[PDB]
């Protein structure tokens, strides 16, 4: 058992029935508050991506909002820029947008039309994968820009919600798996 | 020239999200690794110089504040606490309503985010009217935290955000009218 993974796992805390009945909410806040834990999370993700893609990445894409907490740090670790995929209405200039559902509601994601040029290689990062709706919407938009999505990564994966399978055949990797 | 790497990576869009606003887009700073690194480094060096070893935590403001908070905290060897838009955080919370340049909103913080006395520097991407950053200071004030300083990448000086935070020290890398 990797001690690095334990530093992350030990800092996840759970709240039942938030924000709606029957949801078991995984709170990442303690990971951010513990510098040792955050550093471990970024390092583990970066190690995976370095080994899996050999540096052949152009940009990291961070997902509004909790994905914002990991995107830039991960990109910086890898020497890469970070592109923003945001909740609809937040980004200026020409955009594309897509509707989707997540575990406990629905929303719309959006990306600036000039965020990526055709052919550019991207890895998508978010804090947690659940139903995979949010990540799938991100992949759909990056596809509209003719970007190649190499992989999607998160800190946490809720495997009972089968988000992984929803993303196929786009590869996926998480640090931690809960039901 | 480190500052110029940041300066060169701000775009502007008139009348977004509403008429009368000139929107400063930070996307290009994030997209250019050298730009982003320069920004974090400039912020970190300022804070180390100003506060020595007296900062306990960085607090980053949902959402665009999240882009800088964790990086800045990591650079300084500190943890980052989250101040989120109301409704987003689990557990017992405090919240406060406020006006920003182009709308109204509400921020929230977890009651156990901080212990009384602990010293915090608040980070956000951009300071306009100062309403957001002020609301964040209020929330920290209710937890009896000591807010040492507020910082941002961009400051819109004609909106007098600095005066709303006074006498709390404020520092920004870039200034526009
Ligand atoms: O796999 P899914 O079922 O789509 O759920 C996962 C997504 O939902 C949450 O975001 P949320 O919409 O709560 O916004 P936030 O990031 O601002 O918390 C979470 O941060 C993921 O992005
Ligand atoms: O100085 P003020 O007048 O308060 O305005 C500045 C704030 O407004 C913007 O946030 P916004 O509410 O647009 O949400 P976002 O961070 O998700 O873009 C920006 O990110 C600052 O936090
Ligand atoms: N169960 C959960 N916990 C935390 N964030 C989530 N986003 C979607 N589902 C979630
Ligand atoms: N003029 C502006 N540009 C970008 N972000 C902002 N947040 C508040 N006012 C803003
Ligand atoms: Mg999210
Ligand atoms: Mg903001």
């Amino acid at each position: 058992a990797d001690s690095e993974l334990q530093l992350v796992e030990q800092r996840i805390r759970s709240f039942p029935d938030f924000p709606t009945p029957g949801v078991v909410f995984r709170d990442i806040s303690p990971v951010l508050k513990d510098p040792a834990s955050f550093r471990a999370a970024i390092g583990l993700l970066a190690r995976h991506l370095k080994a899996t893609h050999g540096g052949r990445i152009d940009y990291i894409a961070g997902l509004d909002s909790r994905g914002f907490l990991f995107g830039p740090s991960l990109a910086q670790e890898l020497g890469l820029g970070c592109v923003l995929i945001r909740k609809r209405g937040k980004l200026p200039g020409p955009t594309l947008w897509a509707s989707y559902s997540l575990e406990y509601g629905k929303a719309e994601l959006e990306i600036q039309k000039d965020a990526l040029e055709p052919g550019q290689r991207v890895v998508v990062v978010d804090d947690l994968l659940a139903t995979g709706g949010t990540m799938n919407a991100a992949c759909e938009l990056l596809g509209r820009l003719q970007a190649e999505v190499l992989e999607c990564v998160s800190l946490v994966e809720l495997t009972s919600l089968k988000g992984r399978e929803k993303l196929a055949p786009v590869p996926f990797f998480s640090l931690l798996q809960y039901e």
